[PDB]
């Protein structure tokens, strides 16, 4: 649904790396300037299983995404990803569902658009297809990635 989030910078965090145990994370990670989706998932969300290999094939396109793995367990959630792939840049661990929280999911199978400046762009609740990705998301992507080279 729609996210008051639009036009705002992303909420401040220190998140654990899910790979990387013992190093943390601050939203400063998340201003590269240059736009980057931040996808939320879990292992016990069917959608997210379903659009993970979309995640892989757009990732290997160059697209930067960086992960959320929310309320999960860290040994299923790498299990997962050393599995079926490893799509992202970076992935957090929002075991809490903090982050979750300031962001206002409504559950995993959710993805944000973030710009090279760390604002949210977009919001889509639901899993990533090619439709949405053609219809919703490129369009944007493709203006913040130019307004950022």
């Amino acid at each position: 649904l729609e996210s008051a989030l639009i036009g705002k910078p992303v909420p401040k965090f220190r998140l654990e790396s899910l790979d990387n145990p013992g190093q943390f994370y601050q939203a400063d990670v998340l201003t590269q300037g240059k736009p980057v989706l931040l996808n939320v998932w879990a292992t016990w969300c069917p959608t997210c299983r379903a659009e993970h290999q979309y995640l892989n094939q757009l990732s290997a396109q160059g697209i930067r995404v960086v992960g959320m793995n929310y309320k999960d367990d860290r040994q299923k959630a790498i299990s997962w990803l050393k599995e079926l792939g490893n799509p992202y840049a970076l992935s957090l661990f929002d075991g809490d569902g903090m982050l979750g929280l300031d962001l206002g999911v409504y559950g995993a199978a959710e993805t944000f658009l973030i710009d090279g400046n760390g604002i949210i762009r977009y919001r889509h609740a639901g899993d990533l297809n090619p439709r949405v990705w053609e219809e919703e998301i490129k369009p944007l992507w493709e203006k913040y990635s130019k307004e950022a080279a």
